[PDB]
């Protein structure tokens, strides 16, 4: 087989799951969050998948 | 078989699972935050995957 | 075979699980955070994977 | 077989876990973080994979 | 065979686990931290893989 | 001061909260479950407070 | 002071949480359950309080 | 003071927390369970207070 | 001062957590279980206070 | 001061902690497991406080 790609590419076979992302933001899978109280300024309390690029 | 990528690529047979990313966030596992009391400013209390910055 | 790549690839056969990054964040794993109190300003209570280049 | 990278690259075979990061942040281990009071002004309470590069 | 690279490379074959990282952070293992009190400014309570390169 | 009780009772001053339970479910707590696939004959999946008294 | 119980009884000042049970079930804390995938016949997956005396 | 029970009580001051159980399950506390898969016929997952009585 | 139980008592001063249990379960603690897989037939994976009596 | 107790009593002043039992679990503090696989029938993975008494 053959392939040439710029990307950002994702190319497979039997495959079970894919994520491309640019960006941006992607959330496929199982998350529970359970929380009491939340204070304080500011506080980043519960982040899973989390990018903070601020200028 | 041949392949010539500029990145980012990801390429694969027979594979359970991909992720892909630029930028940004991407979740895809299994994640349970069970939390109880956030104060502080500003505390980052409970983060999985995190990227921070600021300018 | 053949592969001339720029980065960043990941290139493979017969993987269960592949993650590429720029970035950025990815989360695949299990994760379970259980918390009761915090506080103070500002410290980082539970941190997994963490990157803080502020500038 | 041939290959030229310019990096960041991970090639391989018969591959059961692969990680390319350039950042940036990437979990999927097991990861169990139980906790009880956290203060102080500011401590890194539990940290696993950390990178701090404050300017 | 022939390999050329610039780095940072990961080139392999029958390979069960692969880590390629620059920056940054990557938690692919095991890891259980239980915590009763964290007190102190500033202490690193519990690190594992650790980089601090404050200016 | 004087008490006398046949039970149960819950006797207090102060007090930021309070439950008396004969039977019997009370739920008063914080609560997350995410949840992706429930199978099998019979399987408790997520059980937090739970009894089972089968005669 | 002066008390007599017959039971079950909780008695206090200044007291920030109470329970009392006969039964029964009591949740009054922070709970947080994420699940994938739950399967078998039949297995407890994630039990907090439990209690089963089947006859 | 004076004080006479029959059981069971729970007689203080001051007091932060109290539990009185008959039973039966009580969960007053936090809890953070992050599962991925459960098989087999039949295994008890994760357990935190368990209690099996079968006859 | 003068005290007569039948138990099961617990009495007390200043006293910052209380359980009574007869039974039966409390969970009051903090508790964090990450789990990937679970398999057999019959495991106990992951058990923190547990009681087995199958007649 | 005068005390007669059948049992089982737990008596005290200034008093921290105090736990009651007879049964049953009681589980009451901080307690992390991190666990990747759990194979075998049947094998007793990780138990903290554990009784067996099957007939
Ligand atoms: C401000 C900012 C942030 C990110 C960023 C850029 C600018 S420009 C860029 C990029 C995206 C894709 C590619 N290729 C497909 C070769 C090369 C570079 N990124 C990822
Ligand atoms: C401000 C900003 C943020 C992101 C960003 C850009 C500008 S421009 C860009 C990009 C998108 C796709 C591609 N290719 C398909 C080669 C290359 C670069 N991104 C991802
Ligand atoms: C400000 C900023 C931050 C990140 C950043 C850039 C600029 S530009 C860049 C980059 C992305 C992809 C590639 N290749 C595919 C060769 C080369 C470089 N990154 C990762
Ligand atoms: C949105 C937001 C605002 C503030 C903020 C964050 C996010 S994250 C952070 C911080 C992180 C680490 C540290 N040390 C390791 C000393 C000190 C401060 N602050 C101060
Ligand atoms: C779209 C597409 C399809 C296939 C494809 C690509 C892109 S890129 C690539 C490849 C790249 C490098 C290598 N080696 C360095 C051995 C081997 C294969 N394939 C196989
Ligand atoms: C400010 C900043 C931070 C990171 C950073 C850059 C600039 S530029 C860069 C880079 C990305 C990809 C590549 N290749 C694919 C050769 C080479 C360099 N990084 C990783
Ligand atoms: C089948 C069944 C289950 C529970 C159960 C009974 C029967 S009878 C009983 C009981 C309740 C209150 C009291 N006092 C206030 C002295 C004494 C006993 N319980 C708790
Ligand atoms: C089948 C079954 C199960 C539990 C059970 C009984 C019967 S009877 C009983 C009981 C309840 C309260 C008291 N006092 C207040 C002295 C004494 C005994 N329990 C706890
Ligand atoms: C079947 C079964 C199981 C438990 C059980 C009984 C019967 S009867 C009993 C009991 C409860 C309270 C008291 N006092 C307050 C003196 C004495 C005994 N338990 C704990
Ligand atoms: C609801 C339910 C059904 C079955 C069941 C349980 C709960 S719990 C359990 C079991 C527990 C331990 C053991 N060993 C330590 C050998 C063997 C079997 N089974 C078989
Ligand atoms: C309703 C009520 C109110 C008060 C009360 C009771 C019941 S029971 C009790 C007590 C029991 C035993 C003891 N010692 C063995 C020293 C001391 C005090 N008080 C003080
Ligand atoms: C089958 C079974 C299991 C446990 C069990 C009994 C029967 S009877 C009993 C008991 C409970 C409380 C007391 N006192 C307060 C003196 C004395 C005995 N237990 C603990």
């Amino acid at each position: 087989k053959k392939g040439v790609v710029h990307g950002v590419a994702t190319v497979a076979e039997k495959t079970k799951e894919q994520v491309t992302n640019v960006g941006g933001a992607v959330v496929t899978g199982v998350t529970a969050v359970a929380q009491k109280t939340v204070e304080g300024a500011g506080s980043i309390a519960a982040a899973t998948g989390f990018v903070k690029k601020d200028q």
